[PDB]
């Protein structure tokens, strides 16, 4: 019961995930509720990862969920809009971005690469790289947002969109030296891939445009 990541103080949350998931069930409750509830009420809900969503409820969908383990948000009369911030949030509040530092730049060579296929093998190559305890949520959650995108036209979201509003967290570069002439605007793009090709990453399916 130590104090950081989470202003309150918690049980179950501020834990790092390896702490969270368990040998059983690597991938953490929180993310299935959300994630599961998202696919569950419909996965073609127009500007579904894009609305603010109502923080009030974010608010609750973990606290409650904290308390209560066994929480039903279909009962909870939630929205989409508040459970897709809530889970997106999560991942914030852990010690370490679901994507190891690591990894940060092989992913980048890898995502820089000029052969689509070329490209998409090679971060395949090192998504296994990533700590066997975030890879499984990872290849969990990507499965997720490419979901979506296949109703792009209603739900109005595609995987760059997605990849876009999830890049912001699930890479936090942290320099905060004197240097400059290094940004690189590849960061979006390698989520992106991620999801649209999702399947040849994971299910082996089609490369996907």
């Amino acid at each position: 019961g130590s104090s950081g990541s989470s202003g309150w103080e918690s049980n179950y949350f501020g834990m790092p995930l390896q702490d969270l998931v368990t040998a059983e069930k690597p991938i953490p409750l929180f993310v299935e509720k959300c994630v599961e509830f998202i696919e569950d009420t419909g996965l073609c809900t127009e500007g579904l990862y894009r609305v603010s969503g109502n923080k009030t409820d974010q608010d609750n969908i973990q606290k409650q969920f904290d308390q209560d383990h066994n929480i039903n948000l279909v009962s909870m009369e939630v929205t989409v809009n508040a459970v897709a911030g809530a889970l997106k949030a999560f991942f914030a509040d852990l010690p370490d971005p679901l994507i190891p530092y690591s990894l940060h730049p092989e992913l980048l060579e890898a995502a820089k690469i000029p052969d689509k296929t070329e490209r998409l093998h090679a971060l395949k190559e090192i998504v296994k790289k990533f700590h066997p305890v975030n890879y499984d949520v990872f290849r969990y959650v990507i499965t997720h947002l490419n979901r979506v995108s296949q109703q792009h036209k209603i739900n109005l979201m595609t995987a760059d969109n997605l990849s876009i509003c999830f890049w912001p967290t699930l890479m936090r570069p942290d320099f905060e030296n004197r240097e400059f002439l290094s940004t690189t605007k590849i960061h979006q793009s390698v989520v992106e891939t991620f999801i649209q090709q999702c399947q040849f990453f994971f299910y082996n399916g089609e490369i996907v445009e």
